[PDB]
């Protein structure tokens, strides 16, 4: 634009982030569809990050106002950094302002021994509304690759056009039962919820992290849980999430929903999604659009989605850079 000044963005500088608040609420207008950003999301998005993981976050000015914004998520003892923000204001697109904010992102990745930058790119799916090209046009200018790993199909539940409730909700099979939890999930249900992620000498562990449930509370984030217990055996057989921002009462997010692999073929998923639907609605009446998002190649999850009324919007496509030389 001329001359860019760099300047970080600190949750503690009202007057920067007030207008990089101002920069993605106007972006968005033109952007994916997308739910508006809320502020308390956003800004404890400056305060408190994932677990394990470093923030490296900035804005770039023009004559004394913000007209971009780069965001940098470090997974702490990993070789990448993954831009997790790169934003240009919609009215000085094309002057070269993305161009120097992956140049600054390439010279942040290096300060931080990072040797490739990752990224999610949102396209067009082959059935799908067409999306703005510019993004991917955008990234192979600035030397990124797809990378060959499953896109994200990112698909949207409009409950005024389809309701999927309206046959109610489906028998619990015998050996069976629900049971639902809000933000903090119970110590009960920790280990077993970390446990579905499915000899003996190995290395590494999973386990349930409250930093997450944290970092949300942070945002000001709501969640939803339905699970599905086995009585005889008493293993979590399956278990789904919502999540609500504070802003937004009609958007909410459909997180993932996971069934034991000894307890498939009992249509645990669609009763776990319908049950936990029915449960964040009699909560959050207002919520009327409803998000979520599949890894291209889960059919099953798939096909559970679409007989909800899920249908796919977009595409949220990987792609990588090298970092260096310097
Ligand atoms: C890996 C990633 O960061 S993907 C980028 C993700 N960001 C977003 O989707 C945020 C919303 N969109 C944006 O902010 C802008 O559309 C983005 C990121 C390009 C920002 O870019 P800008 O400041 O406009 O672009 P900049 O001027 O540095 O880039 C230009 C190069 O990318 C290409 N390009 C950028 N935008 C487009 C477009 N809309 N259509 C076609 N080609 C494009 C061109 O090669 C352009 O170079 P130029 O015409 O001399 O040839």
């Amino acid at each position: 634009a001329g001359e860019l000044e760099f300047v970080p963005l600190a949750a503690n500088d009202d007057e920067t982030v007030g207008q990089w608040l101002d920069l993605m609420a106007l972006a968005a207008e033109t952007g994916p569809r997308a739910a508006p950003p809320c502020n308390v999301d956003m800004v404890g998005s400056l305060r408190f990050a994932p677990p394990a993981t470093a923030l490296d976050d900035w804005v770039v000015r023009s004559g004394g106002r913000v007209v971009g914004a780069l965001r940098l998520a470090l997974p702490d003892g990993a070789p990448t950094a993954r831009v997790d923000q790169l934003l240009v204001h919609p009215g000085r697109r094309r002057r070269g302002i993305g161009r120097a904010l992956w140049a600054h992102a390439r010279e942040l990745a290096r300060k931080h021994d990072r040797t490739t930058l990752t990224a999610t790119v949102v396209e067009s799916l082959p059935s799908g509304p067409a999306q703005d090209p510019g993004p991917a046009a955008f990234a192979a200018a600035m030397g990124a690759h797809r990378s060959d790993i499953p896109a994200g199909t990112h698909q949207w539940l409009d409950l005024d056009r389809h309701d999927p409730l309206a046959d109610g909700v489906p028998a619990v099979p015998a050996g069976y039962s629900l049971v639902t939890w809000g933000t903090i999930t119970p110590d009960e249900y920790a280990v077993p919820v970390s446990e579905l992620e499915l000899r003996a000498a190995q290395e590494v562990r999973t386990s349930y992290a409250r930093q997450f449930e944290t970092m949300r509370v942070g945002r000001g984030r709501r969640a939803y849980h339905t699970g599905a217990v086995h009585d005889a055996t008493g293993a979590l057989a399956g278990y789904t999430s919502v999540s609500k921002t504070t802003g937004n009462p009609a958007y909410a997010l459909q997180g993932m929903t996971v069934v034991h692999r000894e307890h498939r073929g009992h249509a645990l998923g669609t009763l776990l999604k319908l049950a936990n639907l029915e449960y964040v609605l009699r909560h959050e009446p207002e919520v009327r659009l409803v998000e979520t998002a599949n890894a291209e190649d889960n059919h099953p999850m798939i096909a559970v989605n679409a007989a909800l009324g899920f249908e796919p919007y977009d595409r949220w496509v990987f792609w990588t850079a090298e970092a260096g030389p310097s």
